């Protein structure tokens, strides 16, 4: 069946959408081509209906349905534990959509009568009614990029305020915890970037000769059939579950995740949506379940040896065992074919890769440096440009997310994210004298408040002290750069190495948290290096819920 049908109204936005960077006394000391930096909105959005929209091709074979009964297996072990309102509530990030019954996400977290007592009929209704179609609202993304020798906005498809809670009352335990139990080590969202770098340089090593390649699935989403929304379900259903959550799973299955009408900001039928919606509880946990399956399958049919795989939602990388140039070639085209068959076609032809840097995966790949003693150390980076476009725009508007801090925090080894980012943002705060205060941001789609006088301790227990230490990078890693720096137009590196030399001197006037800052993450600035020996609140840390599912479009906040 087709992806998408439509009726005619458009995808409309809900107020004034900026397009272009402001032209701005901070964001300019950053980037100076501000025109090659730009925000999608609506008006692409047509671009984008057409490229989502078509019909699925799907043919079953023995090599999935055995390895779906092997995933069933492990999903038979677990027992899922459904959240109360109460909790399913506290998961509601504050500044979520409101819903259109009357109340909003503060009301929500307040567990306002108003909004407890909505919650419970939707809860109730979804135990009653089994069949009809849930209503969904379809928006267009708006997303910083940075022009290319541009990207039409993403849609994201999501159910009321009201209905999330719920799928938060009846999904929650099942897609923190099923993935890992289910796929193990291949389930990528249970490790930090520093432990997904360690997965896999050592499954790389563990290779007589190593063989390895990313997978990307053309609008993935869209490739997700009726069939394997409850393909999924069924999965979900090896679970011990409260009566009510077997049968809110049942009814969210054939109500909200296999599709249903699709509604614009004004209020107006838009269509219809017979594939993974984005914006829906199970979207991470379904998208990773079902490539790992087809991918799994594919490996077998395509005959590729020992196979390590390593999944998050649709994003995919494989490394395998050798067979020679030509023979790993002809097998990946018979991954390749397999992966169609199963309706999972690639965007990106796959090519194999002998080089682990060379592998990107998760818009990220493996790079190696060195620290103090000079020993190599392995750490994840990627492109910068991007998450320097982005820096920039957010420097120059008030957002609700601060990916520049999540960007830190998840690449604080690499030569762009201390030279660039710290030094920029550290400046900018201590100016404004806002070094104190907490910031939203983003952690495999998980909403998290952080304080940025924390980033060196934060730094320590995910990266190890290292992370401050870092020299000598990759030819390869510094070409990027500064190639990254000459088209976006950002400053060299002495005048990044001036500015944070000046920023770490008033950062350790300051004393307290201010100094650590100063002391740890500017000292590659200065020549005279201060001894860099471990946070005492670095050990007594509680990280671990940061690293363990995946929550894009979950409408997920960790309190
Ligand atoms: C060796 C030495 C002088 N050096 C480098 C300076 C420039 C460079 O590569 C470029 C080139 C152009 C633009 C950006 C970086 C790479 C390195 C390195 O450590 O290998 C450094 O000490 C870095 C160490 C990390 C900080 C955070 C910035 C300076
Ligand atoms: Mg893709």
């Amino acid at each position: 069946s087709m992806s998408y049908t439509w009726t005619g109204a458009l995808i409309t936005p809900c107020a004034a959408e900026e397009s272009k960077l402001p032209i701005n006394p901070l964001s300019n000391s950053l980037l100076r081509h501000h025109n090659m930096v730009y925000a999608t909105t609506s008006r692409s959005a047509s671009l984008r209906q057409k490229k989502v929209t078509f019909d699925r091709l799907q043919v079953l074979d023995d090599h999935y349905r055995d390895v779906l009964k092997e995933m069933k297996a492990k999903a038979s072990t677990v027992k899922a534990k459904l959240l109360s309102i109460e909790e399913a509530c506290k998961l509601t990030p504050p500044h979520s959509a409101k819903s259109k019954f009357g109340y909003g996400a503060k009301d929500v977290r307040n567990l306002s009568s108003r909004a407890v007592n909505h919650i419970r009929s939707v809860w109730e209704d979804l135990l009653e009614d089994t069949e009809t179609p849930i209503d969904t609202t379809i928006m267009a993304k708006s997303e910083v990029f940075c022009v290319q020798p541009r990207k039409p906005a993403r849609l994201i498809v999501f159910p009321d305020l009201g209905v999330r809670v719920c799928e938060k009352m009846a999904l929650y335990d099942v897609v923190s915890t099923l993935p890992q139990a289910v796929m193990g080590s291949s389930y990528g969202f249970q490790y930090s970037p520093k432990q997904r770098v360690e997965f896999l340089v050592n499954t790389w090593k563990s290779k007589k000769c190593p063989m390895g390649f990313s997978y990307d699935t053309r609008c993935f989403d869209s490739t997700v059939t009726e069939s394997d929304i409850r393909v999924e379900e069924s999965i979900y259903q090896c679970c011990d579950l409260a009566p009510e959550a077997r049968q809110a799973i049942r009814s969210l299955t054939e109500r909200l995740y296999i599709g249903g009408p699709l509604t614009n900001s004004k209020g107006q039928n838009c269509g219809y949506r017979r594939c993974r919606a984005s914006g829906v509880l199970t979207t991470s946990c379904g998208n990773t379940l079902t490539c790992y399956l087809k991918a799994t399958a594919a490996c077998r049919a395509a005959k590729l040896q020992d196979c390590t795989m390593l999944v998050n939602g649709d994003d995919l990388v494989v490394i395998c065992e050798s067979a020679g140039t030509q023979e790993d070639a002809a097998a990946l085209r018979a991954f390749t074919e397999a992966m169609t068959r199963y309706s999972a076609p690639p965007g990106d032809p796959p090519q194999p890769e002998y080089d682990l840097e060379l592998i990107t995966s998760c818009s990220s790949n493996v790079s190696v440096a060195h620290d103090a003693s000079g020993k190599r150390v392995y750490y994840l980076t990627r492109d910068p440009t991007t998450p320097l476009a982005r820096a920039a725009w957010e420097t120059a508007r008030h957002t609700p997310i601060n990916s520049w801090l999540g960007n830190i925090i998840m690449y604080a080894p690499t030569l762009w994210a201390r030279m660039i980012l710290m030094t920029h943002f550290f400046s900018i705060l201590l100016a404004q004298e806002q070094l104190e205060k907490a910031l939203d941001c983003q952690i495999y789609g998980a909403c998290y408040s952080i304080e940025p006088l924390d980033l060196p301790q934060i730094i320590e227990r995910l990266h190890g002290l290292s992370a401050f230490t870092l020299h000598s990078y990759s030819p390869g890693e510094i070409n990027r750069v500064a190639s990254c720096l000459r088209k976006l137009g950002v400053p060299p590196l002495r005048t990044w190495r001036h500015r944070a030399r000046s920023v770490r001197a008033k950062l350790l006037s300051q004393g307290g948290r201010a100094a650590t800052c100063g002391r740890y993450l500017f000292n590659w600035a200065v020549r005279t290096k201060l001894k860099l020996t471990p946070i005492p609140a670095a050990s007594q840390l509680d990280l671990s819920g940061w690293f363990v599912a995946g929550y894009s479009g979950g409408d997920i906040y960790h309190s």
